[PDB]
């Protein structure tokens, strides 16, 4: 709305902020892609200096001699407030200072939040009575996990909305690649092309597949919190299933085709354990290096654990367009290959024939896109709450089905390409 | 039309009969594809015997002492009759020698024209009026090349035709890979797929390429009559564009979809020189074995031969489906890859997207599928009279001035993607 920009990195002394979040917002700075007048101010509860923020995080800036003195105006433009998560005189002293800075009265505020989501309650609520700008727009970066099913997600999302507009919330996720984002791009472009072509007439089956041919490698432990299904298929490949079966949207803006995403989810019941293999990685006894060791080898995960590291998983678009049409997602760590790709299978009138929508992969790279985009107002790549409550909603049934009865995945070797039983699947609901 | 089958190899003693006729009919046999009572009636003026053209064509055979059983069956339905390609006695002696053959009185007879085309005039004529079966039915196989331009190719056609209904012409094409025929197989479903898609309005350019690695490895002499036009360009990339561009056939008949082909062909208007870019492959002075010759280094080659191994041509179908939509057409000798694929360049709305329909190239093997279709009736993958004079109608005034003027074609390189000059018309027609 104006040239003043304020970038707050709620948080700023953790592990993304150091690791990530500086380090990309440096990136934009040097290339010029930040606005001109930009300020960065972090906030924690820890008593900080930007000479600190400074010696952890320029490490991982790839600062090169060259480059000293944008890098001493980046840090020019950089000052850390601190102070507590739930106290109102610190979210007092934050905004007193913003306010204090050139132009900040009237400054675009971005908020993003660099936190564990069990704060996020309190902190919605302060920035919302104490932090938010009067002239400028006010943008508030979430954070996986977006709740670990439909209740909670519901609970933080009915939070969160009722404090900020639909277009104030930019739900940020951004771990799967630095092509994440060429990934819907190719697709909804796609989907424009082909559009009269993808019909339950011609095509017999569609898969989406997610590859990773890495184990955990050491973290485990965090992934043993939520599994292979909201770590990949409930976000990202539920995502991609939208672009390819949606609708022609009414225009270009990001909320009708937001619209469109939206209207295929609605069509898509409960998926039911019966169309579901899950599997577990163990360590390949030929192999050499992280090969050998399995998950449960991870230190990180204890021992027990019934977590699925891989899923193959059946859906079903309900209406007149795609009908009986099965959608496969089938996705894992530790496999054969690092591909992404979305392959739609033709009904033969003659070997079946299918057309592959492959995304190559090894100027923004996705994560620099989506600040980018925030910045820019461009809500596209970023999920709307009724878009998650749709994901949540399809997947809850199973995911609490899953933390019931703990049912053992089944064995796959690390670089494998899973349990025969995903094929089982696949073929079970027509495919070869 | 009925159980019996004769397989008249005219000019048995050749190259062609020894080395890849008389193995591939082997091979069905072998494999119990040729219809049960088949017999082998081999005819040349060189005096023969069946154990001569077995000593001379056995070694091809990839004969295994498994096999030395139907290996002996086969030889036993084989006969040679020696005899003059314009001599009424001789073609009279071959006739009842076939009518002797167990149900020859009434056995389809099938002619396969293993003869230079300087030959045909005579061998169809007498042919016609003296070895045609009354009862079974007779289908003539003529082999390339088909001419040389429109007015050689015209005689030759309406010299055959008069003489022989179409669904008795069999204009087979067979040197340019053991996939040969899986090209326009598949090339026909995506146009029955994508029909509806293929228009002026989503493609910008359409791109149709052959290269090979190899050059002409000490046998330029034959090639040199001909050129890369004649040799892969007005033949096999012409078909392919024809597959791409044609509309939908009015049924899967053999002789509805070569209408449509033929349909195609009429809308292309005669190229010149200015939309075409010409090559001639030198020796890579850093690589090695047949890399290190060129083309004039070939000893076959005659001095000073401006015959083109690379070709870069542009055409244009013009009706309401595609207007001003640029169909490059791009092969050669001695290149960087092993590569043949139709690309279709899309209208941008957002780096430019295509559509890639590649046949990946290392049971029947293009020509066995050819010789079963002859016995079978299936005229589809053989170019009709129309087809064929339209091809060279498009190609000849070309072909004309390059022979008047003679052109000194473009120099590059063994092993490179080809002239840059290709490179230019491609981007001056709309290319990247
Ligand atoms: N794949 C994924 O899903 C993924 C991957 C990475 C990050 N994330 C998300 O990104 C966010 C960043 O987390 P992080 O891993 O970078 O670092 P973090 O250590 O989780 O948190 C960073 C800061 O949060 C504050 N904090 C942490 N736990 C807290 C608690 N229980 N109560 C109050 N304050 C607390 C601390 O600030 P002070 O002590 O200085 O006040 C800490 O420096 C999280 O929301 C996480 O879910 C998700
Ligand atoms: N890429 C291509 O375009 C390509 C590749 C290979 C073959 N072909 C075609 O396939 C056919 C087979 O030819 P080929 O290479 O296998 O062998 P060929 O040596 O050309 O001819 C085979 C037989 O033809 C007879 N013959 C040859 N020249 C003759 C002449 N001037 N007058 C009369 N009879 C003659 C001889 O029979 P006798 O002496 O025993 O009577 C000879 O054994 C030709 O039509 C050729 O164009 C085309």
């Amino acid at each position: 709305q104006s040239d003043t920009h304020i970038f707050i990195i709620m948080g700023a002394s953790g592990d993304l902020a150091k690791k990530k979040i500086y380090p990309t917002i440096w990136w934009l700075f040097r290339d010029g892609l930040l606005p001109e007048n930009t300020f960065i101010v972090g906030y924690a509860r820890s008593r900080l200096t930007v000479a600190d923020i400074r010696k952890q995080s320029e490490p991982f800036f790839k600062a090169t001699p060259e480059e000293k003195l944008k890098l001493e105006d980046f840090f020019a433009r950089n000052s850390y407030v601190a102070g507590q998560y739930d106290d109102a005189a610190s979210y007092q002293r934050l905004n007193s200072h913003m306010n204090a800075l050139h132009l900040g009265s009237q400054a675009n505020r971005l908020f993003y939040l660099a936190l564990p989501p069990t704060v996020y309650e309190a902190v919605t609520k302060n920035i919302h009575e104490s932090c938010m700008s009067q002239i400028g727009w006010n943008r508030i970066i979430v954070e996986k996990p977006f709740g670990r099913d439909l209740q909670s997600s519901d609970r933080l999302s009915n939070h969160i909305s009722s404090l900020f507009r639909e277009d104030q919330i930019y739900r940020i996720d951004h771990y799967l690649g630095k092509e994440m984002v060429q990934n819907l791009m190719v697709l909804r472009f796609a989907n424009r092309i082909f559009g009269p072509i993808w019909n339950r007439d011609n095509i017999a089956c569609v898969i989406l597949t997610f590859k990773e041919p890495f184990g955990t490698e050491g973290r485990g432990g965090y992934f043993d919190e939520f599994g292979i299904i909201r770590d990949v298929m409930q976000n990202h490949l539920l995502q991609m299933l939208c672009l390819v079966a949606m609708e022609k949207p009414a225009s270009t803006n990001s909320d009708d085709v937001r619209d469109e995403k939206v209207k295929v989810l609605k069509c898509i019941s409960e998926v039911q354990a019966n169309n579901v293999v899950l599997g577990q990685y163990v360590g390949n006894p030929d192999g050499e290096g992280e090969a050998t060791k399995g998950y449960l080898d991870d230190p990180t995960v204890p021992r027990g654990s019934t977590t699925a590291t891989f899923a193959a998983v059946v859906l079903y678009v309900e209406n007149e367009r795609w009908d009986g049409v099965p959608f496969i997602l089938r996705c894992g760590k530790a496999l054969n290959e690092r591909k992404a790709e979305v392959r739609l299978q033709f009904h033969d009138v003659a070997k079946r024939n299918e057309l592959v929508i492959r995304v190559q992969l090894n100027l923004p790279d996705a994560y620099e896109r989506l600040i980018l985009d925030v910045f820019c107002g461009s809500q596209m790549h970023f999920v709307r709450s009724d878009e998650l409550r749709e994901a949540w909603r399809i997947f809850t049934p199973l995911l609490h089905q899953i933390e019931l009865e703990k049912p053992k995945p089944i064995p796959y070797i690390y670089g494998s390409r899973g349990p025969t039983e995903a094929d089982e699947l696949m073929k079970r609901v027509g495919f070869q």
